């Protein structure tokens, strides 16, 4: 529980290397001297909003490495009136707007609240073993994996599928809490690199979510994006923002491989507009596609008309001397 982030987390590494040399589980070396944990886990004696925020990461982290042991040290129990204290300030945490945070005195000098949340986040989604917690837990982590803050998104993502393998989630749940985001990408010009961002991460984290009709929006948007980068290319982000979307359809277990043909179309024209063959971007998370449907890819390229062609005939080749491309 140290305040002293590099000593803390030396003593975490240092006790799992304890338990892998000596062969035993960390929760068996740490139980006979849990004692010294029981004015921390969970803080007893003061309120957090009392301590200082390197005092109240170095709790939430030491209560998150003790609740994740694989037979739990301590099993926080809402009954207990310092353990629902300590999870109340924890959803508050993770829930409260930055201003209201920054109101707080002890929150009132942090640089950023990042580091925090985070924090607040992995020990809330270590509570995935109350029945009870569970729907504002979930409510949390969709709040923080929807986050226009990159590294909040990221924590959220990493959260959540640390919540995940201990706790079920139903699909209803999911497309509640993803319904806001969904609606908004019915335009092209919602598509900013964290929308894309945040529905990599819904598909990586529940990829039954997307369907077809999906993959076939943002196939359109996709065609919009292109033509708007090489409207740009043409007067001199949105590369980003077409290359994340053409990522997004190789984690899509839905996305069909009627798709390829439409895909290729699309990268030839931007490119051929663009001329770029080296410098494309799009060539890295395509190959990523078209290895998912090598078949389809390989009879597309290796038709007589297409071999003739030579742009498509260069463009097959380049996708053949890929690392990845072993399927092909």
């Amino acid at each position: 529980t140290s305040p002293n982030s590099t000593v803390r987390k030396q003593a975490m590494h240092s006790l799992q290397v304890l338990a892998q040399v000596t062969g035993k589980s960390v929760t068996v070396i740490m139980e006979p001297h849990k004692e010294v944990l029981q004015d921390m886990v969970p803080p007893k004696k003061h309120l957090l909003r009392h301590q200082p925020a390197n005092a109240q990461i170095g709790l939430m982290e030491g209560n998150t490495f003790c609740t994740t042991l694989q037979p739990r040290l301590f099993t926080m129990d809402l009954n207990v009136v310092e353990h629902k204290v300590f999870y109340t300030e924890l959803l508050n945490l993770c829930e409260a707007e930055d201003s209201a945070l920054t109101k707080l005195p002890c929150y009132k000098s942090l640089p950023s609240l990042v580091p925090l949340r985070i924090a607040a986040l992995n020990a809330l989604a270590a509570c995935n073993y109350l029945p009870q917690s569970r729907e504002k837990i979930i409510a949390a982590l969709f709040k923080a994996l929807n986050s226009t803050n990159s590294e909040l998104q990221e924590a959220g993502e990493a959260c959540m599928r640390k919540f995940l393998e201990g706790a079920t989630i139903e699909v209803d749940q999911i497309h509640t809490h993803m319904r806001p985001l969904l609606m908004m990408l019915g335009d092209y010009r919602s598509l900013t690199l964290n929308v894309v961002n945040r529905l990599t991460s819904v598909t990586r984290l529940f990829p039954n979510s997307f369907n077809d009709k999906f993959c076939d929006q943002m196939m359109q948007h996709l065609r919009k994006w292109m033509e708007v980068v090489v409207i740009t290319h043409k007067g001199g982000n949105e590369m980003k923002i077409c290359s994340a979307i053409i990522n997004l359809f190789h984690l899509i277990p839905a996305a069909p491989q009627t798709l390829v043909k439409p895909l290729l179309e699309v990268v030839m024209k931007t490119e051929r507009a663009m001329l770029i063959e080296a410098g494309s971007p799009f060539r890295e998370p395509l190959i990523k596609f078209l290895t998912r449907h090598p078949s389809q890819t390989v009879e597309l390229f290796m038709m007589e008309a297409t071999l003739n062609d030579p742009q498509w005939s260069r463009m097959f080749m380049s996708f053949l001397k890929h690392k990845d491309a072993r399927p092909l």
